[PDB]
């Protein structure tokens, strides 16, 4: 009993995350929540049993390693190469060919795409000889959660290739019916929500149309339902979401699922992010709160 959990996480992500309701949660479980000064060595602070984090550059990356190296018992949530790995946005989805379940009902992959990195080769593009074909979707190719790093780009036609801004990945456009499928994980708990989408392109005025995340009203328009899109099915969803748990060494994590609407059964990966907002979550606190009793209670007991 009493295991400690050092966080160091933004100060926005603290707001968010480190709730009071989660802080007292955890502390009746024996789980202690120590905030990790990181303008201080992480090697002397502590020790703690677990080290939870969200944290950019390479010296926390060098105190990470340092802090391991001396407590070599301590579980780190996660691994810094694993998190790395979610930030070039070609690596990010090269997990998803390694998930490995029984599913005949339904397919998965990831759609096709293509690196471009800087302006020589826009002028080299040859969509045909990649098997691409236009709507093509142009996604920057670091994925640092910066407003750059989510300025995205549709293109439809020749033209509009020139409003490319590389390092680009440059995607084929899926019609799905306007819905994500976000599913969040925290070690085998799976949970998922429908998200608004891009339209399909109906096979207009313009080559290309840039989007984004805070992509008013005077203008009419019936907002869309998403009840009557159906969900993938729940096995397919948390088998998915478990053995991608497993091959990126991940334990807290997002991934967004669309569906193929040219197959009925093929499901796109095209987003995973690390560590994502949990704290509306329904019941997140005694999720959490389970999860590293969990996993503090596997690692000790090894
Ligand atoms: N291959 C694709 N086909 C159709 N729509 C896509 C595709 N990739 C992304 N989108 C749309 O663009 C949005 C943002 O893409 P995503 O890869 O999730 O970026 P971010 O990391 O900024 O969330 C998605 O929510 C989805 O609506
Ligand atoms: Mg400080
Ligand atoms: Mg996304
Ligand atoms: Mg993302």
């Amino acid at each position: 009993r009493r295991y400690s959990v050092g966080y160091a996480l933004a100060p926005k992500k603290q707001a968010s995350f480190i709730q009071v309701s989660l802080v007292n949660l955890a502390k009746e479980r024996g789980i202690d929540l120590i905030k990790i000064d990181t303008d201080k060595p992480l090697i002397d602070q502590g020790p703690f049993d677990c080290v939870l984090h969200k944290m950019d550059g390479d010296d926390w990356k060098r105190q990470l390693k340092e802090y391991g190296s001396e407590f070599p018992q301590a579980l780190i949530i996660d691994s810094p190469e694993a998190i790395e790995r979610l930030h070039n946005r070609i690596s990010m989805l090269q997990a998803v060919g390694e998930v490995e379940i029984d599913c005949e009902n339904a397919s998965f992959g990831i759609p096709k795409q293509t690196v471009i990195y800087d302006a020589k080769m826009v002028s080299a593009i040859n969509l045909e000889n990649e098997g691409l074909e236009f709507p093509v979707i142009a996604k920057p190719l670091v994925a640092d959660g910066s407003a750059k790093s989510h300025k995205m780009l549709l293109v439809f036609n020749k033209d509009g290739l020139r409003k490319l801004k590389p390092p680009i990945v440059l995607q084929e456009f899926v019609n799905h019916g306007a819905v994500i499928f976000k599913v969040y994980v925290v070690g085998d708990y799976v949970k998922c929500v429908k998200r608004k989408s891009l339209p399909d392109v109906k096979e207009r005025l313009e080559s290309y149309l840039p989007f984004s995340q805070v992509s008013n009203d005077d203008k009419y328009y019936k907002l869309m339902n998403l009840e009557n899109a159906e969900y993938p099915p729940l096995s397919f969803l948390t088998n998915i979401a478990r053995g991608l748990r497993r091959v990126t060494k991940l334990h807290l994590f997002n991934f967004d699922v669309i569906r193929d609407d040219r197959v009925g059964n093929r499901y796109l990966i095209i987003d995973i992010n690390y560590f994502p907002g949990y704290a509306k979550m329904p019941n997140y606190e005694r999720v959490l709160t389970d999860f590293f009793w969990d996993v503090l209670n596997q690692n000790d007991k090894s």
